[PDB]
């Protein structure tokens, strides 16, 4: 039948029935609320608005934190207010449906191994660019979520020794230098830098460096906006050694890059996987991976959630 | 039946007969030679000494390199003259006995998951320190080797973007921070500073820096050498803040540690199980893995080979 | 005669009357406010407190910021908000007294050069640790503020490629490494992760992480507090690895460590001098720097401005 | 009168004859030798060869090491075999004429103050790019030395911590990556990763990577070849950002960038310039320094050794 799935992450909700083979039926969308409480309140308005006119079954959240491996519980999330939160049991006593719980990235990967671009292969690695950097694994043909559920947090890798803070408390990880929000960090460094090479960029804001979108910044680099070009740069510069260090560690047939970003396609895809290719270990003599756009874009998690509610 | 092992390695080239339950029934042990054509040689040498009086079915090699999804050919290796070379073809027709060629670390993972630390686990990660630094996996009770043979070479991962130049041609590689040889590069540095803090390590070689060796380092630490206990501690940083990395991308529920210098046990486990505790992501909301010496020692290498040769 | 000395850091203000022999005779703090206006009212405010009962003759001022060559604005703060700020003209007009600008640690290397630990040298060069990290050069018995008046701004020296985030909005900077800020965010880190080996140092504040502050954890330090201990350790590895920097830049007969923390004497400046005599280039080829407390300690700054503005 | 000025570096040694004026009056160039006493032999053939046909009255040698502050022996150098070198009485004893000792690149500063790039300014900064990186300060229209003769020794200032290994035996030194050789290192890198992009590079030697020579690069570039292109690129990011430290430690009017490949002028000025730029501290708030060719290209150095005997 029909399950909804909702997306959580640090920025946005969004939920949507989706049907077997993984058809979006129905849009919800709401901005992330800052406290957990908050978060119930428009966890139940999402599903509500997007189950409209649907029989619903079931409710998958896919969840921007480190979650249990019994899927019911956000164990710690950098950049929402969730610790030791039993999220699958207060959703389920409000909306009346079974709910499973499931980290964000995990779940795009899902979506993208059954209806995206993970379809074919038995071993793929996701990435999600967004708030912040997530992962998933398939091995095997399978989602592979660890001993503690906590597996594929590949945000919080330390990429810089003794770098950049991060939500999690630590400093250096993944995430800070490979994320929408780094993206938009760079294109304000480099904007407050030189702001007659930005004109196309600040044009599309409030004409202010605070000003600034990631939507912008990928509309400006279309354009051909030096500043916005020079952001997806430094952007695949992260992002394409990073997964060169996951070729390293899991050697998949490919990445698939998902998150709010993966909408603009190869516009971040190319300088991505061009940068892959530069850093990846042992030049001529070991194969390469494909580096893909997430098929689903931003809305892979929502839909891989959706579909691991059906097989509960 | 029986089958032989053969571990090759950056310095050494051991094999001996491992029965059913990996016992091992004999020791064979011989340098590294430098070239290609001198280890074919050298590994006939090891695969005769070590069978003599033995009824041997098939041989192993667990080999330093980036080796193929056949199991036959070493694509790639940093610290051995190793490009593309069919290495199964080679001993095969020297030895007329079957062979099976996996990498060394990948071998040490399954000596260690079917006949020691890894016992009773489903999920896995081995790293070996030595002369350089190798990972295998084990997720869902199965060795990984990934699309192309070539995951779980964390020796590769980059730790320090613009670091030390590594042997397969990249910078900052985590095997220049955490190996054997990186723990004989620490103590030379300290002994060079300090002498009169290296006194009882420098006592147990010829006196000068120059003489300083892995061994010497392991048994100046256990009589207190303040110079050796401080190589091991700055071994264990880095050794320690990559199993918190490998945390965050497999969850495992245990890492074990093999190479020539998990021969010492807790004299370096204890600081590295310390250091990953310091490092892994999340503090007190998340679940730890154990951090356990390779119960084979340096010899899981060889014992997995051997019994990845029986499997075949 | 008299004159006054005004320190504006990112945390406090300091005044004093200051005699001819660099002696102190007067003593008025209050803290800094967060906007410039509000800090020319306290400036005012310290200047008539410090001032009660004395003839004075003039101000000087060693302000937190990039000053000018002309000693009479402030350029740039990263820890304050001034930009191109004639703090000379507002305080003349108000005070009625001549006044010279100098930045903060510009006039602690005079005041230590004149009446403290630089008395009898030539070349050296101190450096504040604070809110931020100051610098200041005396070479050729002369204190050095380069072309542009913006000589000596160590703090913003690039010691992590991509690393912290800095106020004056670049990434790396020792400040964000060596500093009275950075010591508190280290036992911060320590006391959050390790609770139980800083009971001293928590006890000394409310019991909580967040009610930790430096002079806590200097006196925890004195009484063997583990985690303070270990934060001293931390700071003492970039700051004493920052000076062995300056020993290849400048090469001085003495390094003097100011500001705030100096105050502490040999609780901190053992660990630096240790941690200087560990990175100094070149081994035991080479001669080594002192490596000296502000022998005015935290009120260096005030002497030195005092003084700078007496030989106007 | 006319001296004779011998730079020594790591790879070439050069003479010449040096009029009041800092007109060359001749020229001799040899390879520098392995060893110390090789070394000696090939500075008498120098002195010899460049003072044919001249009445030379003093020697100045401008050597690349760690100088002491009598100007008569080489302390420590990371690129020659030279330890407490008594090069000045070794040379006087031989050539029979006065002899001064002065570093390398604190001759190249004083030449290019005295005669070149420098002329009417104050303050200048000189860095050298060859085998190694070398410094030179004028402040206040003086060389400075510092208190034990080894200033200025920009060259193992740490930009990496942890970073490459150089030859002073410490990591991440600038030199490790802003140097001829970094260059040479970096067109090898790109050259056999993309050979493709190097079709005119590799032309220009023997079509090997291995047969890269840095003056290939500097015409391969002039050419538009895409990998000699981006070496420099790589480069300046280096040589620029540590320009920009140097720019908040001494604040000058100047930088003055010397060497061997200064030889090139614009064309690595260029890039070392605008990074410089963008690498600056305080954005629009503060001025910047010029960044300037050595008018006397890789040829300072001997000609401010001459002159520096000439003022013994
Ligand atoms: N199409 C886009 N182009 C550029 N940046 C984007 C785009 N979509 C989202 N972002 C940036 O990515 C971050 C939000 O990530 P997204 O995946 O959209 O939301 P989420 O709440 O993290 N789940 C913000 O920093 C956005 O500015
Ligand atoms: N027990 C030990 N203690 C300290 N270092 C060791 C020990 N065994 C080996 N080493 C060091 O580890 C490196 C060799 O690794 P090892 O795993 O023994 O050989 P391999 O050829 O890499 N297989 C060398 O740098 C040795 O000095
Ligand atoms: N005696 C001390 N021990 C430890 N930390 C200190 C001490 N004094 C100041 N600090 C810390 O240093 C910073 C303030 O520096 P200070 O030099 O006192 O003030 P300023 O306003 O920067 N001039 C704060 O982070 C303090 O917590
Ligand atoms: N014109 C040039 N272009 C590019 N690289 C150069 C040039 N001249 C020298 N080099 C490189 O710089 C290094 C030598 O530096 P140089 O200053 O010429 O000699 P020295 O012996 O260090 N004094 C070598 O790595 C050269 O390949
Ligand atoms: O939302 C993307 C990712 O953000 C990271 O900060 C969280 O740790 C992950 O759990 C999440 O998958
Ligand atoms: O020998 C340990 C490891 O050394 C590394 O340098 C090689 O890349 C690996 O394949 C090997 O497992
Ligand atoms: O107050 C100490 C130092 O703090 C730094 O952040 C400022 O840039 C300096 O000008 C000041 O000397
Ligand atoms: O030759 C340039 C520079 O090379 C560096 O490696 C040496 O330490 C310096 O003394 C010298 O000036
Ligand atoms: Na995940
Ligand atoms: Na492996
Ligand atoms: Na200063
Ligand atoms: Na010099
Ligand atoms: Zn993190
Ligand atoms: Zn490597
Ligand atoms: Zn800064
Ligand atoms: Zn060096």
């Amino acid at each position: 039948g029909l399950t909804i799935g909702v997306d959580i992450g640090g920025t946005k909700i969004a939920a949507g029935v989706v049907d077997e083979e993984g058809r979006i039926l129905s849009t919800f969308k709401v901005a992330t609320p800052p406290t957990a409480e908050g978060i119930v309140d428009a966890i139940c308005a999402a599903v509500a608005g997007a189950s409209e006119g649907h029989d619903v079954e079931a409710v998958g959240i896919g969840a921007a934190g480190y979650v249990d491996d019994k899927r019911a519980t956000v164990l710690f999330a950098p950049n929402i207010d969730w610790r030791h939160e039993p999220l699958k049991d207060k959703v389920e006593q409000r909306v009346g449906l079974p709910v499973v719980v499931e980290n964000d990235a995990n779940a795009a990967a899902w979506g993208e191994y059954r209806f995206g671009a993970g379809q074919g292969h038995d071993d793929v690695i996701c990435i999600t660019l967004g708030t912040g950097l997530g992962g998933g694994i398939i091995i095997g043909n399978k989602l592979r979520r660890g001993r503690f559920g906590v597996a594929a947090e590949f945000g919080h890798i330390r990429v810089v020794p003794d770098g950049l803070l991060c939500g999690c408390g630590s400093q250096g990880c993944w995430e800070q230098y490979a994320s929408g929000r780094a993206l938009v960090r760079y294109a304000k460094q480099r904007a407050n830098a030189t702001p007659e090479n930005a004109a196309v960029l600040l044009g599309l804001g409030d004409g202010s460096v605070d000003g600034i979108e990631g939507k912008h910044i990928s509309e400006a680099a279309r354009q051909g906006d030096p500043v916005a070009v020079d952001s997806f740069r430094e952007l695949a510069r992260w992002a394409g050694a990073g997964l060169a260090d996951l070729a390293s560690l899991f050697d998949p047939s490919a990445f698939i890059v998902g998150g709010g970003v993966s909408d603009e396609g190869e516009l971040v895809l190319d300088p991505i996987r061009k940068s892959f290719r530069r850093w990846l270990i042992g030049g001529e003599w070991r194969p390469h991976a494909q580096v893909l756009a997430a098929q689903l874009g931003g809305k892979a998690g929502l839909v891989g959630a959706a579909d691991l509610a059906r097989q509960g």
